[PDB]
């Protein structure tokens, strides 16, 4: 039900996931920290579709929602530590974890 707003919504973040990792390709801490903004602004209109669609176990849905915000949390962490060791991982993970919610989200079982 409403389908096009959760399939549009994850495609905005792919195309803006990737235009977030260009952006770290030049080093420019400030727009990335600008898109970051923008993502989790993107995540919670997403988060509140999928919270309400919810069709698999509470308990994972809540705990997956933990892991993003983990996610992102230890992103501008590793910003703030200059650490771009951590910044290329935690993109490979996004990208990852992109992967895993879209196909969650056509209900691949």
């Amino acid at each position: 039900s409403e389908f096009e707003k959760l399939r549009q919504t994850g495609d905005e973040l792919v195309q803006a996931f990737q235009r977030l990792r260009e952006i770290f390709d030049k080093g420019d801490d400030d727009s990335l920290e600008q898109v970051l903004e923008e993502i989790e602004e993107l995540i919670q209109k997403h988060r509140q579709l999928f919270d309400n669609r919810q069709e698999a176990a509470d308990t994972e849905a809540a705990k997956q929602g933990d892991q993003w915000v983990q996610l992102f949390q230890r992103f501008r962490e590793a910003i703030d530590k200059g650490d771009k060791d951590s910044l290329e991982q935690l993109l490979e993970e996004l990208e990852q974890a992109l992967q895993k919610i879209r196909e969650l989200a056509e209900k691949k079982n």
